[PDB]
């Protein structure tokens, strides 16, 4: 599914992102659009065999089961297809597991580059939440 982009804001408030480890919607919105352009069935594969999966881009060494990445761990305890859903919900529970783990939303290489420091509250201006 590609998600609007107001869309994805209130699904993404709904499954508790706004202000999740002290991010606003607006960074959560920021990192979709440019990890995924809000499609849910986006992957992508990295140089070292592992692939990212869905809207937020998350990554099969450390934190989905993908049956292809050598030496990988599953922490958010899911299939990579999870991540490729129309519901969110696999990805929002792993991207709350992932923020969590030390360097914020750090984390997602677009988002520093991308979405880190901006105006992040564009992404939601407009929307009904
Ligand atoms: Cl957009
Ligand atoms: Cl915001
Ligand atoms: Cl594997
Ligand atoms: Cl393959
Ligand atoms: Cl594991
Ligand atoms: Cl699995
Ligand atoms: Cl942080
Ligand atoms: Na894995």
């Amino acid at each position: 599914k590609v998600f609007g982009r107001c869309e994805l804001a209130a699904a993404m408030k709904r499954h508790g992102l706004d202000n999740y480890r002290g991010y606003s919607l607006g960074n959560w919105v920021c990192a979709a659009k440019f990890e995924s352009n809000f499609n849910t069935q986006a992957t992508n594969r990295n140089t070292d065999g592992s692939t990212d999966y869905g809207i937020l881009q998350i990554n099969s060494r450390w934190w989905c089961n993908d049956g292809r990445t050598p030496g990988s761990r599953n922490l958010c305890n899911i299939p990579c297809s999870a991540l490729l859903s129309s519901d969110i919900t696999a990805s929002v529970n792993c991207a709350k597991k992932i923020v969590s783990d030390g360097n914020g939303m750090n984390a997602w290489v677009a988002w520093r580059n991308r979405c880190k420091g901006t105006d992040v509250q564009a992404w939601i201006r407009g929307c009904r939440l």
